[PDB]
């Protein structure tokens, strides 16, 4: 337990995410750490406790420690009220953090040598800037009862005018609408972030959105990334020998689809929720990817696991029976958090040990240990057996192995 | 001594697509088959002359046939504004179209087996019905210029009173706003037709929604499907060994991924235009994919090419270099409206030649006669040698060439 890591708010989560992260915080961290830990429950028992109070309070906290580590939640439809007797709906507490914080959401896959892929041509990482800021997640949606007028209407903070737009009229039946929105400097933000990000890996920039059909809408994301790349970006840009370049998201995942890798895709927040998961399978799992928030302070982060709590997998933990479900992901957002906590402090202990765990993980599966996901890319998910991977506590307990090893001879040097 | 086909609705294209589409008619339809055939010109230009009534017409023409075809159009953008030198920024008549009409639009690969796919898995067929209506077909959206509130209202007419909520209060600076809506009688259409197309092709039925995140908006559409297939299809889909699943969009699309293929896909308007380009790329080309508008009544049909104009083939086309387009998905344009046009007249000629030329179009491709993009699939892009692919006149040459004997094969 003697590396000082700091200050690192820890975000707990539902349903199989929740055995992981544990399995991870005893097994891979709390050993070889010591940290001052700000936790917060958000499984969904504690939020409902409080009114969803705690996950504002963890957002607010990462803010003031500027990292944290969020395990995957269950964000509740009518089934989840019924079967946890909620009192509300509650949003999803990705959304609410990620809508306090701002920023852009990085997306990669984790690559192993051994591990075939699902799209035939992808040699070269694709990496998804999401833009986190409004759009669906900060929507306002409702059910239309019956015949009746929907209007959407602006009105500045002096109100001297109203501007009101006829969203649709019912003549007969009912429906659904809903309004939403965005703001012109998270949107610049999330350029700054895109750009940057493609100097720092050397590749170019592709931004798509639908701008002909929402014409001010998309238009905006598309009028202020050119603004920004015509003003700010462009020298440096072309020194590099790469480019920055806007496609409608039909030819845009028809080209991701098709090429090599290699290049950033800024997706707007809907786009990029979607496309992360497509890709991450592409590349074979969904276990394999990381997600990383980056606010626009270029300080505060906030990293996770991109996906859900895993509920088929939780349901037959709860009878008894052995689960494979990937950790890597989970494990990636401590290493990547706590990689980012060391550039803060200058710590090169723990800087040391982030990098560290990232590489026996791949190492591991490099070698042949790995979850039945894994496996299954390199059989088939038919010709799989029990004896081609390790369950999910023999694979937390085999990186517990190669982690203690890789520690200890590096203690001599 | 032609085919006589009926009455044909003709939607005219813009750029690349408009050149294939008269290549279509001269060499392929034509020659074969008479026509009743009312043409509006969906061109850039045209629809900014008759300021878009070109293209309200032709969805009126197509209630009244019953059957239409289009070309892939151009829908302008600022800079598309500059270069036709437009009044305004037309709406896309695909949308326009699609929301006079209502119903599911249904997608899917054209499959020939020398063909790999870049996704490993599928070797069965993704058929993704596509809601038509609403959604961001239909959306209001507008610059908001600065701080400020913006709020959505319902006013009922019933004169009860209103309800008003809150979108989003701009503290300091501006952005952006929309609101959007859906029908529930277009949502349980496109439920109906789903059940029924899944039931049809004898698949399992998955729709993909938001459900978490918008409670209302995207629970209801997933409540219309629930309600629906309890009470009226449930029992059938059991009795036939198939299901209907509703699943979060996220895991749906990593779901398909890594699947076999085989299941009939419901997407929302928005999810639908867009998996549908990445399904059909993953199948090898998004030059090969039926696009099908199947109407509520379950008699009119319009019949599109998903792809767009291709815009950067026709400069080269403008270059008089040589360009290599895949004629299929706009020949299969033709071919599924006249197989439905012949559907309605009970027209057996028609029917035997709309299976023809498709028929012929896809041993055109596995005897190895193909376009660039079909065989990059095959040799890999870096790999492929000037003697491997036909130009875009070459290949519609080796169809009319091919057409002409299996039809001279079978009049016996
Ligand atoms: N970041 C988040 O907090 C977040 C994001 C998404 C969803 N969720 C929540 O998670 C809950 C369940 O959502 P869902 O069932 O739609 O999606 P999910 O549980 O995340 O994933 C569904 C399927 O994806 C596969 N999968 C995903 N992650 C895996 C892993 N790490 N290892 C092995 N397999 C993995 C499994 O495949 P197989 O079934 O084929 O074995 C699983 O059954 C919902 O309450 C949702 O709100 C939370
Ligand atoms: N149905 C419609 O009316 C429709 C649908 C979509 C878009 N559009 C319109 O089309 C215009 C241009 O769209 P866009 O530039 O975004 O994309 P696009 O015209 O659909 O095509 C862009 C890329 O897709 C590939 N491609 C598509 N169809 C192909 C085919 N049949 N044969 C060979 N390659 C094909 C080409 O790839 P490579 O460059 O790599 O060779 C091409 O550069 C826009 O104004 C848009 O509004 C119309
Ligand atoms: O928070 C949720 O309900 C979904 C989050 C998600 O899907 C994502 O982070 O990509
Ligand atoms: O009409 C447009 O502008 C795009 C249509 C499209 O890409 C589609 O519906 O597949
Ligand atoms: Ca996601
Ligand atoms: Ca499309």
């Amino acid at each position: 337990k003697k590396i000082s890591g700091g200050s690192v708010v820890e975000m707990q989560g539902d349903e199989m995410t929740r055995i992981i992260w544990e399995l991870i915080k005893e097994k891979l961290i709390f050993p070889y750490v010591e940290l001052d830990l700000h936790s917060y429950d958000l499984g969904i028992e504690n939020r409902d406790a409080t009114n969803d109070q705690v996950t504002k309070d963890a957002a607010e906290a990462i803010k003031k420690h500027n990292v944290g580590v969020k395990c995957a939640t269950i964000t509740p439809d009518e089934k989840r009220v019924e079967e946890f007797k909620l009192k509300q709906m509650w949003k999803s507490p990705n959304g609410t953090i990620r809508n306090i914080l701002g920023g852009t959401v990085f997306r990669e896959a984790i690559i192993c040598k051994n591990i075939p892929r699902l799209v035939s041509g992808w040699v070269k990482p694709i990496i998804i800037g999401r833009h986190a800021y409004g759009d669906q997640d900060r929507a306002t949606d409702f059910v239309v009862p019956g015949p009746g007028k929907v209007e959407i209407t602006y009105t500045p903070s002096d109100g001297t005018q109203k501007v009101t737009y006829l969203v649709h009229n019912f003549e007969e039946g009912g429906g659904v609408a809903m309004g939403m929105y965005n703001q012109d400097k998270s949107i610049e933000d999330f350029a700054h972030s895109s750009f940057q990000m493609a100097l720092s890996k050397g590749w170019p920039l592709y931004l798509s959105t639908k701008n002909t059909i929402l014409k001010k809408y998309d238009g905006r994301f598309k009028d202020i990334f050119q603004e920004i790349y015509d003003k700010q970006y462009k020298s440096q840009f072309e020194a590099q020998k790469i480019w920055y370049e806007h496609r409608l998201i039909d030819d845009m995942v028809a080209q991701a689809m098709k090429s090599e890798g290699g290049f950033i895709w800024a997706c707007k927040n809907y786009d990029g929720d979607v496309q992360s998961d497509s890709v991450a399978q592409g590349y074979g799992s969904l276990g394999m990817m990381t997600s990383v928030l980056v606010c626009p302070d270029g300080k505060t982060v906030e990293a996770e696991a991109a996906h859900g709590t895993v509920t088929r997998h939780y349901r037959m933990y709860q009878k008894g029976q052995e689960t494979s479900t990937n950790p890597i992901a989970s494990i990636f957002a401590w290493t990547r958090g706590l990689a980012h906590r060391a550039k803060l402090d200058n710590n090169k202990e723990l800087a040391f040990f982030a990098n560290a765990l990232e590489e026996v993980s791949i190492e591991t599966i490099e070698a042949g240990f790995m979850t039945k996901d894994l496996a299954a890319c390199i059989k088939g998910l038919p010709n799989v057996q029990r004896s081609d991977y390790l369950n999910t506590f023999e694979f937390m307990d085999k990186l517990g192995e190669n982690l203690k090893i890789k520690l200890a001879q590096a203690k001599l040097s």
